[PDB]
């Protein structure tokens, strides 16, 4: 039988002589019962005491604590649901864990973490572990930059061999108070070192950051982490859900985030700014925050099987707005996209700027009666901005009672759809036997009066405006055009499209929009101007016709016919 | 020196006394050496007794456990491999893990769970995990309604902070004896609570779901539960795989598995009826079932990296049935489809209906010589319904000795291909010098007797029915055409593809299949009018040329050009 | 209390008599505190003695440990740290927990595996986990043919019950010392067995596999298995980073790598040999070695957002490379290619043989002027062989200064781009006035002498080759034409794109490149011949000007438009 001692306190004070004893330790602390075990003596270690797993007694002799298995917080004094400052004690085991290469658990509990010294995990020795449940780590009264960095020590070896082997955080819900300068966890480093950190394959999983200035800051160093069922949440910084900021040296290598919920920012969002980063998301969600990205060039985000939502918002905000830079690619393939009502979308909830790439694959672009886009865009379709999109197996809502929608000025069906020639070519316009009829190109005369616009006014027969463009099965279309009726006697005519096939024959599948007689800027075609392309089709045909007596005129009229782009 | 206590029956019925004093259970059980642990004692405490953590002794004084980590069954007298029904203490100690946010352990041994009394897991508190290794949940006697459920009590906080930190369920065989109305596993509610629960996040992984009713079944509040290494097999219900019925509330977010599979149902399947629903199947396989939707509208189910095959059956089972509702979209993105040889697939293993999208991405459509798709479709071709199907990367097997077929009518080349039309349009007719020889349409005269037909019977000279339509490079094509020669002398002629360039001229890689001499309806094309589009090809054109002497019906002129 | 005893071997010599009994195992071995346990006396059972969980006494009677839980290596008596051959104490261990259905823990320390004997993992039984931290297996000194094999005892169930259920390997450095004959891993089965092994759904997660012959080894009955964060590298075979051989039985079915990394080679690559085999790899990377494809027939692969790249590697070596075979699909979704700068990248870095398809989705094509794909493929493009190439949401480097250049022959935008037709068909040629002005075919005349070339020798007035194509927005292009100026006045000519819309109006985004006066076969287009396909294009006109009095030599006249109409 082993000499047992009820305390750390005990341990420490007994003048321990025979080397190689075994003796028991009983609780750390005093009458609690946890951070015990076994103890070797050894009267010559000269090991440096840590008081968790060397232990100095007051004589100098070493205990030595026989460990199988990760290290325990509890082991160098941690207790749990305590209102002291854990983090000293966590510090302190980590310190040790690592130097072992072993990880460090904390028994699950809540926590208190005060003070200002970050923990600085490095994953090529050791991660953090809740264990496991819920744990709670409550860093409200913090005031260092970051609560935790994971960085390795190695510029290559043992990294490449040892960060994939143990997770660096796992099962820990950590907060702050929304102080400002205090960041939650930075992913690699803070300044560019003298050699490269070695951080590829390191993995966050179950864990939820909260209520940080941001919640999660890639530094320097930033590459091949991935991140498992991470919750991000209610950041004080405008960009504090998720922050890549500009600049970064060694980063940007496949950033992985596997089942995350990106949500609830009040304010905060996800920005991407640096060049030259890749990220994927999979099966991720995005609520009620944007996703910006204003990388000078060369994002390339992948979203598969993500959502993009606003459950129980009323914000106008934008879901994805790639807003500069050059060469960024943004893939939403699969998932969904969900905009639930608010008092009128007057902006468009994706944003590509130019020279940039949005594509779209395998995903149901959504439709509501309070969309509102052409309050920007002048016209009403669901994409703003001069960047390029791209769409394959996409399908529209042809059956939402509400209407449909085109996305995209660069899906435009019809050359000129804009008026942006400065003329009526690409146009066919038959004002018939109408001689006093007009027909003429505005400019400065669409919905922003910054635009082209076609005014037609026939005088005793009706004006017809067309055009024709090849198209094929299978597809699927929306248009909407903008429509200024000045004077009409009656209903203004009507816009239809049609389908050819290849010898002339009018097929099934037309569809029209009556004008009607209201005055003013109106968006024409929500659930008239769609549906889906017949087989057979080898041609669509666009037609605007204008009554005898009216005056009409026309603007962005925008057709798309979605397909693999 | 603690003292020590060979029992909790021991531990209880001792006088204690010493206010605080630690004390050791050996075992909770007398003579297994499982349960024990360090105790309190709290002299003044007023904590229920629960036998586990919380122990009253006889004299009313608490014993307070120490606990480091998670909580385990055995702790409240749960014992490994016993043929009592361990159900009731896995349900205490369950719900005492729950109310101090602390998961469950089960040690690895097999465990009896009879009564009728579900464990409601909430994830947003505790998960149970077997451990560590094939804990067996051995549920042949229970007849309540479902074995577990997973739902959060909570509508917002802690959930959002909680849920992901750990799993719900984790390490377990679960299984039944094919009860009718005991179902495995309930994800989210039975019914709608006065406000929402917050499942987000939630993860059942490395279990296994066997021998219920329904061996998997979604409830309300499922939204963004996460599934990793979870086989569902051999389910009673015809959707006992897998089943989201129609009209559940605060349900659909990104419903998420990775590498799971679904198999082997016996008659089960999977079903998705419900509305507004999104999920996302990464690297599973769907194996001897069906995957069908049937949502009233808006379901979206994208399968990346995903197998579906018929390992070992001889069943027509369709794989993929969208059979029903509008606005739903199924993507095949990557992977594989198998098509073992079977007595003869008489329906398509694939299936879209009207107003419903079926998307192949970068995976290669099978060809076997046992398909038979026609018995259901009247024609030759892989894809059943009048959805739209695309493709992308999509790969023929353009060099299988068995043949090839085209994927779908919504792909047809060419214009008026069944002759829906109600008339030639769109077809060249030229007899040459037609004087005596026959070439009619016929009503309800095709295989089914339901569709339109083009007769041939010449006497004169040769007829040619063709059509040309615009082609590029590159590009993979497979033709079959219904085909009923009545008589004729010798060879009754033959179908030929071919391709053109932009002046009219012919490119080489053109085709051609004959007719023979065999009575009676039959597919003409399967290893003869494929192949890759030829470099230059702006044009392609079907001709259609019958000898004199015979007496032959087309139909089905169904032509594919993938790329 | 339960009489103790210090050791397995003072636990064996002790007389037990009382049926029932539990007794204290303070250590396995002596002085050190590990292995210890409760054990229940026996005098009924008849269990084979193993030294580890059943202890036969001296006098015969049974020791039955009390585990809960998995079983420990040390419980064996396996210790931490040790330069002994700990391998027959784990496949002890391994065999008992594999028999009771329980996984193996090996607590975190550094092993030593010596010997020659392998442990084969019975997936459906149990595990071996390395719990928990950086475990490291030290196999230098091994000299068996492979460490571990995974593979079922089972031919349906319950496999099918209990492969899932835990892990088969997790949290191990396993190593080697490049030893020729010795492997890391056998996934499956060394040689067909008469029956299935049901291997389906095993994991092998958080393991690295270092300096074997071939680290990782498909063998038979090798399907659904599933790997996340497995690390291979700096094998010895030239297949030995992962290789599925031809010929397995029973295999193919979606092998998962989940944020795995494949690297640093040192001449070791990935090969897939394996007919109807289907893999599926997400958000890995591929740095510093090929992924070879030679399947006879039927291989599928699916890269989701995975990275290839050179990092700090001088090799031109390819990086995917489907060399033969028929049937074979490989997919590029999202994720990055990166070609940092070598001494000149000699041969395409993409590589898909005839009757083969790579598909490119929504990825960057990356550009670089170290890029020189022309002296194995005659002229200036990314990717080679006679397969196909797809794009869908492809984005091309329009803004990098070096250039860009078209990805592949199978994109062509113009018929008889390479002059193919051993004639100038489909290039409508015009002479203007001058009659006597030559444009010419010649065999064997281009960069390689084994091509055909364009021979364009203008006398009086300037001669203009033409061709036109239809083009749809959206898109993006670029194109590279090798170009042989053998006499020139001045400037010899110059080679420009432009778009017209279906009307046949002139649009914006015309591009020309001078061809100069430099003599010899040269790259022209790289920073010139590129753009973006205008909104409303429905046409795209390629001509090539050769001035009065010069002689020049056109060949692989490249353009891609992406998407390709
Ligand atoms: C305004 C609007 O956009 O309406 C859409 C629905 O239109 C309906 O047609 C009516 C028109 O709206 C009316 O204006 C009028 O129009 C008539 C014209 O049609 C006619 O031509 O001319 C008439 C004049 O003479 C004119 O009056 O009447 C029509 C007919 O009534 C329907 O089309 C309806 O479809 C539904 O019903 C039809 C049918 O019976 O005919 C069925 O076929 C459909 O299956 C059925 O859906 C339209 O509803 C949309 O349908 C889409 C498919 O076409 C479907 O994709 C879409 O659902 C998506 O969007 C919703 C909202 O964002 C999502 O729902 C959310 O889901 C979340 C979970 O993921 C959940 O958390 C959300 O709850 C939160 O938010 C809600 C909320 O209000 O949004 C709150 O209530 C909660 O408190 C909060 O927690 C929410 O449920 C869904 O996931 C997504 O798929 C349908 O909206
Ligand atoms: C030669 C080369 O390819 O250059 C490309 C850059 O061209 C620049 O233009 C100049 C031309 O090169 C010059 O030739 C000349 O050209 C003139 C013409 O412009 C003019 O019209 O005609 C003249 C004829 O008379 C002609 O002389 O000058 C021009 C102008 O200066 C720039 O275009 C540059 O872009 C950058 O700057 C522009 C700008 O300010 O105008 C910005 O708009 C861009 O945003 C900015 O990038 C070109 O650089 C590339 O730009 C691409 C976008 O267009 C971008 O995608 C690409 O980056 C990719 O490739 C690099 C290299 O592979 C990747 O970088 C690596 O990243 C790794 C992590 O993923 C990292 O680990 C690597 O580091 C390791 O390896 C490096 C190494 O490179 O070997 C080692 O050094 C490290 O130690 C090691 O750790 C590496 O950083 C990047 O990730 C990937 O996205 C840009 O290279
Ligand atoms: O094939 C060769 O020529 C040589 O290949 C190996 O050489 C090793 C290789 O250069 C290794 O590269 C490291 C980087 O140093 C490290 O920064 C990291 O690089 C990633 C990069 O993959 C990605 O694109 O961008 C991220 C940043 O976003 C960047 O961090 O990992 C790679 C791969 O391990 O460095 C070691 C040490 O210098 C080299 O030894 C073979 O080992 C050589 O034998 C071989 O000659
Ligand atoms: O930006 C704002 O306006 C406000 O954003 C936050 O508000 C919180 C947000 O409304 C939150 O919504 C919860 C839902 O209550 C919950 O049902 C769940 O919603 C999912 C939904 O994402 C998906 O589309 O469909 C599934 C069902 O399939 C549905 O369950 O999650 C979301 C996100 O957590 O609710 C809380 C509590 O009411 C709101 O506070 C900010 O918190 C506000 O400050 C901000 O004003
Ligand atoms: O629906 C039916 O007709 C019958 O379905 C079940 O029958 C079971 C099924 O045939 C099961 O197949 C096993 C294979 O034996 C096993 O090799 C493995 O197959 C995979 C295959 O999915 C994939 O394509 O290729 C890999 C190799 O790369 C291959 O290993 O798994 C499947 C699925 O579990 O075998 C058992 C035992 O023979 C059958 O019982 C129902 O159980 C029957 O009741 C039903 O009649």
């Amino acid at each position: 039988e082993y000499p047992q001692f009820s305390s750390m306190a005990k341990l420490k004070a007994f003048p321990h002589s025979e080397d190689g004893q075994l003796v028991r330790l009983l609780s750390w602390h005093e009458g609690v019962g946890l951070g015990g075990g076994l103890f070797k003596v050894s009267t010559s270690s000269t090991a440096t005491g840590n008081d968790g797993t060397v232990v100095v007694a007051s004589n100098g002799v070493r205990l030595l604590r026989v460990v199988n298995g990760p290290i325990w917080a509890d082991m160098f004094g941690a207790l749990p649901n305590s209102d002291i400052d854990s983090m000293p004690a966590v510090a302190a085991a980590y310190a040790y864990a690592a130097s072992v290469n072993t990880d460090l658990y904390i028994g699950v509990a809540t926590y208190k973490f005060k003070g200002s010294t970050p923990i600085n995990v490095d994953p090529s020795r050791a991660g953090i572990i809740g264990y496991q449940g819920k744990v709670r780590i409550d860093c409200s009264e913090f005031t260092g930059s970051i609560v935790f960095s994971i960085n390795s020590s190695y510029s290559y070896t043992p990294a490449a061999y040892y960060n994939n082997l143990s997770p660096a955080l796992q099962g820990l819900y950590v907060f702050g108070a929304k102080t400002s300068g205090v960041d939650g966890l930075l992913v690699g480093r803070e300044t560019v070192g003298s050699d490269k950190s070695y951080n590829g394959q390191t993995e966050v999983r179950e864990c939820t950051f909260d209520k940080f200035d941001r919640n999660i800051r890639m530094g320097h160093n930033s590459w091949r982490f991935v991140f498992y069922k991470v919750n991000s949440l209610n950041a004080l910084s405008p960009n504090g859900i998720l922050y890549v900021p500009a600049g970064l040296d060694d980063s940007g290598e496949i950033l992985s985030f596997y089942h995350c919920q990106f949500f609830d920012g009040a304010g905060s969002n996800i920005r991407l700014s640096c060049s030259s980063y890749t990220m994927v998301f999979n099966t991720c969600s995005f609520l009620n925050i944007t996703f910006f990205v204003d990388s000078a060039s060369s994002a390339t985000v992948t979203c598969n099987g993500c959502n993009f939502a606003n459950p129980g918002s009323a914000s106008t905000r934008r879901y994805v707005d790639i807003s500069a830079g050059h060469t960024n690619v943004f893939n939403i393939i699969g998932g969904s996209i969900v905009t639930n009502s608010n008092p009128g979308q007057t902006q468009a909830l994706l944003y590509v700027s130019t020279d940039n790439l949005l594509n779209l694959v395998g995903v149901t672009a959504p439709y509501g009666g309070h969309y509102q886009q052409e309050q920007e865009l002048g016209y009403h379709a669901f994409i703003g901005g001069a960047g390029t999109v791209t769409t394959s197996g996409v399908m529209l809502q042809l059956r939402n009672g509400a209407g449909t929608c085109p996305l995209h000025s660069s899906l435009s069906t019809f050359s000129n759809w804009n008026f942006g020639y400065g003329n009526l070519n690409a146009w066919t316009v038959d004002k018939g036997t109408g001689t006093s009829s007009v027909v003429e190109y505005l400019a400065n005369a669409g919905p922003k009066g910054t635009e082209g616009a076609m005014r037609v006014a026939p005088v005793s027969v009706g004006t017809n405006v067309s055009q024709v463009q090849a198209v094929t099965n299978p597809g699927m279309f929306s248009m909407s055009c903008m429509v200024n009726i000045a004077t009409t006697p009656g209903n203004a005519g009507q816009v239809s499209i049609g389908f050819l096939d290849a010898a002339g024959n009018s097929l099934p599948g037309g569809v029209s929009a009556n004008l009607g007689t209201t005055t003013g800027w109106q968006v024409i075609g929500k659930n008239t101007l769609r549906g889906k392309v017949p087989i057979g089709a080898k041609q669509v045909r666009v037609n605007i016709q204008t009554v005898a007596g009216a005056d009409v005129k026309y603007a962005y009229l925008l057709c798309n016919v979605v397909k693999k782009l």
